[PDB]
């Protein structure tokens, strides 16, 4: 029988009504420092360790065996063994980047600029700004062509624009990455500090036109659905008929322009840029996408960056670790087959359904019980939560990967035809009817998702294990862990941007003005709340961004313990190891999210993870709830008080 609590994690030294997340987490916390490899490293992480051992040992069988070209099995084993093959890899060098290099070096004019983004789009890249095939936000049973603004190296524009010491060492940093990475490419010292330089200005430049993080949230404003020959006859500073042509899109009616803003600005930015500074923006974007694929200088120089530099992490993860994900992020589905059918046992499917069905009508109930919101919203509300799709283990059909081509020439050369492959599928896309019954993750993820445009949420069988899912543990801790996970996913349909699409997964509008204007003081409240909390010294939490997380997460807690509770109607609470079933719940809860942390990984995440930080996922996502008062006693001079006015219940 696996335990449902480790009790050795606990440090009852600490009192819960002043460090919950210690209390649950602090012996577990001293008892694992980070290994240098780990930025964080908490329950999350053992599970996915484990799971990934698990893939290690399928990939391993299938490298070690012989297969027909054209198999997955076939491509797996090729792709995994020249990530793993050092020696060939270190060999070659910079040699398989060298054609790449010089199509770049070649384009002698701002329209073969426009010629070659289009060429390169073509096998999935994204030259100068991204472009997709999904879903209509309004009309979700059509897939529709999409653009979106600059992907930027260092994710969010802040990086490239806060004028602080500390922001300046990172950019100066990032430039010596990309110097580095030249270097090792071929350019002499001179041309590799120019392409460092001249790519951070151009890279820079067009962080100053994208959107910020938290705006990139805002649903209605990142759709702009309208007919293509509207945009493009008005802004031809970037040739967008010439591109459109190129990419076989001429008969492209109309398009979604998600960040409207930024494509009118890079109409004037492409127009006058000057051409050396793009080619060497261009030149360090492919040394840079392909330095995780060469010889081991290219990707240590990486590793210094965003490993060491931005995470705190001294050593690299194993190569293995590194193979298996590159093969898992194309082949996903092939693996997930394999994992499923060694590990996932059907009891835990039907047993997960049934969970699944308690948490959805608990939350009929909480909708019900809700009194700021108007009937007719409810209403809405009802019809959106009683019509989820349910998504459990794994996809009832498989990925056909029967036109990826791997040849084994090389590890670069093979990671370019799978993406190319990857592009031309989603391509494929366009026009067609959405299929609805696709994953968005593979089976052995350990993680769950929410998706709007399906309203469906997804359970990998990865996740379905201890801590979240214990087959032999007690209720109540059940509840806490994979309970709270289900009631959070569900509650993302109710969320700052899921709120916005109906029950079919259409962008329809189903409140009423008082009732959103209602959510949107009390989301606000939500959001200052936890601003008002300190990451590290000097650092607040973005409240604004991880807004949407938080409410999830208060939604999976309250909708959860109801369904406990529900589940308990008819019984008498026997304690176990001490501890009430009610307090149990709340423990399971806080073991999910006990982690070490570096210093320099806070900083990151508080920059570019829309989730909390754990320790304030237990610490400050529970002072709203009630039912956690209850169960530790908590009084107004305990630590993790908050006072009644001060708290925030949204759903
Ligand atoms: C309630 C929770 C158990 C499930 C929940 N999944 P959820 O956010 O809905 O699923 C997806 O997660 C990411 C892939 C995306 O960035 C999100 O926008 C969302 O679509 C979550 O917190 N996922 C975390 C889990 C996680 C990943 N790495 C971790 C390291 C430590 C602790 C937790 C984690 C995450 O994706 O971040
Ligand atoms: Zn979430």
């Amino acid at each position: 029988p696996v335990p449902a609590i480790d009790l050795s994690a606990m440090d009852t030294s600490v009192r819960p009504q002043d460090d919950f997340y210690r209390y649950c987490n602090g012996n577990w916390m001293k008892n694992n420092p980070l290994k240098p490899a780990y930025s964080r490293y908490g329950s999350f992480d053992i599970l996915h360790d484990s799971t990934l051992e698990r893939v290690h040992l399928i990939v391993d069988n299938l490298a070690a065996g012989q297969h027909e070209v054209g198999t997955n099995e076939y491509r797996i084993a090729t792709l995994y063994r020249q990530a793993m093959d050092s020696i060939k890899r270190n060999k070659d060098g910079a040699a398989p980047l060298k054609e790449d290099l010089q199509k770049i070096e070649a384009i002698a004019d701002r329209a073969a600029m426009v010629k070659y983004a289009a060429a390169k789009d073509n096998m999935g890249g994204s030259t100068f700004f991204g472009s997709y095939v999904y879903a209509d936000a309004k009309n979700s049973e059509m897939n529709i062509f999409h653009i979106t603004q600059t992907g930027l190296a260092l994710d969010n524009r802040d990086y490239y624009l806060k004028q602080d010491a500390k922001s300046q060492q990172i950019r100066e940093a990032y430039v010596a990455y990309l110097n580095k990475i030249a270097k090792l490419a071929g350019y002499d010292d001179e041309a590799a500090t120019r392409i460092a330089k001249n790519a951070m200005k151009m890279e820079t430049e067009l962080a100053q036109i994208c959107y910020s993080k938290e705006e990139l949230r805002d649903t209605h404003r990142n759709y702009n659905k309208m007919a293509v020959k509207e945009f493009t006859n008005k802004y031809q500073g970037f040739d967008w008929t010439t591109y459109l042509a190129d990419r076989q899109l001429t008969t492209l009616e109309e398009w979604d322009v998600e960040q409207l803003d930024f494509f009118k600005k890079f109409d004037s930015w492409f127009a006058k840029a000057d051409l050396n500074e793009m080619r060497d923006y261009l030149l360090a974007g492919t040394i840079s996408g392909a330095a995780s694929y060469l010889s081991d200088d290219f990707e240590q120089a990486r590793f210094d960056f965003f490993g060491k530099t931005l995470s705190g992490t001294t050593e690299m993860h194993p190569r293995w670790k590194r193979s298996v994900g590159m093969v898992s992020s194309f082949l996903g589905e092939a693996l997930g087959e394999v994992y499923v059918k060694q590990y996932f046992p059907p009891e835990a499917k039907e047993r997960m359904l049934k969970l699944v069905k308690n948490l959805q009508t608990a939350l009929g109930e909480r909708i019900n019980m809700l009194t700021w919101m108007g009937d007719s919203t409810k209403m809405k509300a009802q019809e959106k939560l009683n019509s989820f799709i349910i998504k459990i283990g794994y996809p009832d059909k498989w990925k056909d990967y029967s036109k990826m081509e791997i040849k084994g020439d090389s590890y670069y050369a093979d990671i370019k035809r799978a993406s190319k492959w990857m592009h031309d599928d989603n391509m494929a896309d366009l026009g067609k009817t959405v299929d609805r019954e696709r994953w968005l993750m593979n089976p052995q993820d350990v993680n769950a998702y929410y998706n709007p445009t399906t309203n469906e949420i997804c359970f990998p069988a990865a996740i379905l294990q201890p801590p979240f899912f214990n087959m032999d543990a007690d209720d109540a801790v059940n509840y806490g862990g994979i309970g709270v996970v289900i009631g959070h996913e569900m509650t993302h349909g109710f969320d700052d941007q899921g709120r916005n699409f109906d029950k079919d997964g259409n962008m329809i509008n189903w409140w009423t003005a008082e009732d959103a204007q209602k959510f949107e003081t009390t989301a606000r409240k939500l959001a200052d709340q936890f601003s008002e909390i300190y990451v590290a010294d000097g650092v607040r939490a973005n409240g604004n961004m991880t807004l949407g997380e938080n409410i999830a997460d208060q939604g999976g807690l309250l909708i959860s313990y109801l369904a406990f509770r529900n589940a308990a109607k008819g019984e008498v609470m026997e304690e176990i190891d001490g501890f009430t079933p009610d307090q149990r719940f709340f423990i399971g809860y806080a073991r999910l999210w006990g982690q070490n942390i570096r210093p320099e990984e806070v900083l990151r995440l508080t920059q570019i993870d829309v989730h909390s930080l754990g320790e304030l996922r237990v610490n400050q996502a529970l002072r709203n709830i009630e039912a956690f008062y209850e169960a530790f006693n908590i009084q107004p001079t305990d630590k993790m008080y908050l006072e009644p006015e001060k708290r925030v219940v949204v759903w």
